[PDB]
């Protein structure tokens, strides 16, 4: 089958981890649980094809940053995900983006940026900034929520769009 070789990026926290299992294992468990780096397939059916989406959820730690080229070279497409209530992590994402352009050689590449959280009442980063720097990429942006599965399919699915129409 068609394999799909997404990789989920981003500053600690944010909820990558989060994001990926509410997709495969279909629940949200509040825990603290940071990633080291764990490897996600499931075979999903995505407008009628079956196709294998093989996730690769990412560790936000900055002491990792060598291991980020290995993973952003074979990686299709990039979940790029901050939190709404995170500026910092708002400011983190501009560096994944410009380390995948740099390892790939290339800015056409597959992304979708997340703001995750938006669960969450204290929102520091408003909607109209997060789309100013997707439209910058050419990229779509979608907000999430991993506790309440809101907008998760639609993340992961759209990127998997976005691969099959590059
Ligand atoms: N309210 C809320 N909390 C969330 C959401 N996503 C994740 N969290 C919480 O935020 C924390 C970090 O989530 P996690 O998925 O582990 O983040 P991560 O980006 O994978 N971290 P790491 O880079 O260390 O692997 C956890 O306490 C988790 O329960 C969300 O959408 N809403
Ligand atoms: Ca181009
Ligand atoms: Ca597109
Ligand atoms: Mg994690
Ligand atoms: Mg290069």
């Amino acid at each position: 089958m068609t394999e799909y070789k997404l990789v989920v990026v981003g500053a600690g926290g944010v909820g990558k981890s989060a994001l990926t299992i509410q997709l495969i294992q279909n629940h949200f468990v509040d825990e603290y649980d940071p990633t080291i780096e764990d490897s996600y397939r499931k075979q999903v059916v995505i407008d009628g094809e079956t196709c294998l989406l093989d996730i690769l959820d990412t560790a936000g730690q900055e002491e990792y940053s060598a291991m980020r080229d290995q993973y952003m070279r074979t990686g299709e497409g990039f979940l790029c995900v901050f939190a709404i209530n995170n500026t910092k992590s708002f400011e983190d994402i501009h560096q994944y983006g410009e380390q995948i352009k740099r390892v790939k050689d290339s800015d056409d590449v597959p992304m979708v940026l997340v703001g995750n959280k938006c669960d969450l009442a204290a929102r520091t980063v408003e909607s109209r900034q997060a789309q100013d720097l997707a439209r910058s990429y050419g990229i779509p942006y979608i907000e999430t929520s991993a506790k309440t599965r809101q907008g998760v399919e639609d993340a992961f699915y759209t990127l998997v769009r976005e691969i099959r129409q590059h």
